């Protein structure tokens, strides 16, 4: 068809099942809910992304680690070969498509690439910036959430794929404390790019 | 359809039939101009915006009232149900598409609503954030325009509604104070979410 | 069809062959890579710019010129007669399209038009405003590119055309100083609004 549509996560955002890691290198459990778009060659992702203290995992008490402010998380095409934030099996509109087809087009601004690790942190300091204001809830206060968002071509054993790269990025140190109970969720974060490929 | 298509408002921005209220509980009659796009799933929103000393009515001269910087406009799939600012019956196509095709899906962020008045002040501090700045006359000196934008869900007489919420955020007092004439347009602003349905 | 594509410039961004002027008057070749959607009446516009120490041209050494931090780049959909930044012939589909289908439709919030010259400077100070961070090497360090785009009403021997214009801030005077070598690369960045036309 001339568009071609998936969707993945937890529309309830109570299933935390992603991963992202943060200025510390320290890994989360969170939950997303993600909704993309390839029309024509045009690649339209919608993300919403929720941290809780309760399932997040530990949080580690030294000064860096409770001072964390940025954490990034990976929106990719490639849910065995490169999948770092762990996106789930989704369900790809028409049959005929494939996930692939959600390839974003290559950042013509970056060529050096990512290695990609498990758990590794990666910060992002180029490409668009948006603004949002998270809800928020308990303890958590990290003001608003600057949003860095950019293509990222990502090496893998050899391989190279682009990857959506979002860099959250907290006003306050909050969120990582573990003294500090609570939620936040953002979005939907709006983010459109060319695509790899038609569908 | 895949895309189904909706317009509606005053493509002058000179007939002023829809409605805004700001930070001081005062309503005014404004101009807008309205286009969106349900494609496949995605909707897409184009908005203008028009203030005129002439015509948005009396504008109490207090101080709160003359120093009020926000008000929140309103679009809405729900012309007759569910509609705070006026959105005008326009022109759905194709013929079999409806206007609630272009319900925005829930916000997956909140989930406490907004009790619908056709005059009450609903102010958003969450959620997306634009900056535009202005076109404007006369004495009217708002500054740049900050945008708060984002689904909301609304509840009126037991059902609920999502609609869109657009706080424009004056940088100084100005186009309130019933002293300064003048006008401002705001646009086009763009906004995308998913819809609540596939065309 | 309901969507029409359109792509042209330098994928490598190695072939310098677009114009811009900056605030001093000063004309530079850069490259540029565009990819435009026109999907049934809505204008999706993805846009690379890249300067280069070595090809932009000669930089004038006066404190004025030096010191320059905004530049204007001009996308058309009119490249014989309204082309001020020499966006080159492309390809558009499907083949019963024509680039025209790209001109968007008129912006609302202006009708004072911009006298087209073929190296004059026109600066924005209303519209829609994004933020980048730029790639940059060398002693380029422009900081952050604030970007004023909109469309805008331009006249041409009695003519009216509506062109996109995006107008790139740096944050630092640095990249037209003849004393600085290096490059700028700044993308993809999107916009859109509606399109004049249906495809």
């Amino acid at each position: 068809t001339p568009i071609a549509t998936f969707v993945s996560g937890s529309p309830s955002l109570n299933t935390y099942n992603a991963t992202t890691v943060n200025s510390s290198a320290n890994a989360f459990s969170c939950a997303y809910y993600l909704q993309q778009w390839n029309i024509q060659g045009l690649l339209v992702t919608s993300l919403y992304l929720k941290l809780d203290s309760a399932t997040m995992g530990n949080r580690p008490g030294d000064l860096n680690s409770a001072n964390a402010k940025w954490f990034t998380f990976w929106v990719s095409a490639y849910l065995q070969q490169c999948n770092p934030s762990g996106i789930q099996a989704g369900t790809v509109s028409p049959s005929t498509a494939t996930l692939t087809d959600f390839e974003p087009m290559a950042n013509r601004s970056v060529t050096s690439p990512w290695t990609y690790s498990a758990n590794g942190y990666y910060e992002p300091s180029i490409g668009e910036f948006q603004v949002f204001s998270p809800v928020v809830t308990g303890a958590w206060n990290p003001g608003n959430i600057g949003i860095r968002v950019l293509p990222v071509p990502v090496s893998a054993s050899g391989e190279r794929y682009t990857l959506l790269c979002y860099s959250l990025q907290c006003t306050n140190a909050s969120i990582f404390n573990p003294n500090n109970s609570g939620t936040m969720i953002v979005g939907p974060v709006l983010y459109s790019c060319p695509a790899a490929s038609l569908p």
